[PDB]
């Protein structure tokens, strides 16, 4: 009763504004062409440019970061770590996990308040 | 003519001040105890706290971020992506890759100029 695994297991709860841009971008940055390993990483890189470029067009918020991590297969181990200093202004961090069949792609948009 | 693989293949070229703190921290955050899978990720998390806490003691620079990614084994696939908005003040990004025998641990310190 599955067949396909499309955004079946999304992560975090990003705002509507950023959630749509980032996701719509993956939809295009990943569906634009066929599954290419050379693109398996470049994909998300283009999304980052297609996420940042869009956020600038919308200009809201102002200061925002766009990072993502590619999860090759399911058996592969992936773990990131990050401890930031003090900065209430630059606080957002909204991660999302995209999935299709097996390969997973996580992308987090950091909505920093100026 | 190898035997061991300790920081054999370091990444980037972080400043002396941050390079020592971060590395000295891994040395402790990873050598403090025995190799534990439960700690394989918590390790770098403690380093992040032992990196951030130190940077505060040194208070230089001021605004700094501390993130890291764990590379389980060598066959496992790991890829991160991040596109940030405009901000010349918050620009540093210095990554380092630690290695011992097989498991790799990357940690990047973001030295932001206030």
């Amino acid at each position: 009763m599955e067949g396909v695994d499309p955004a079946v297991e999304e992560a975090a709860f990003v705002a509507d504004d950023v959630s749509n841009i980032i996701k719509e971008s993956i939809d295009a940055v990943l569906q634009n062409q066929q599954y290419s390993e050379a693109k398996v990483s470049q994909w998300t890189s283009s999304c980052l440019e297609h996420c940042i470029k869009r956020l600038t067009a919308l200009n809201k918020p102002f200061k925002y970061v766009v990072t993502c991590i590619i999860m090759q297969k399911n058996g592969a181990g992936l773990h990131t770590a990050a401890s930031c200093w003090w900065d209430s202004t630059t606080d957002g961090s909204r991660t999302v996990r995209w999935e299709n069949k097996s390969m997973y792609c996580i992308c987090t948009v950091f909505g920093l308040a100026i």
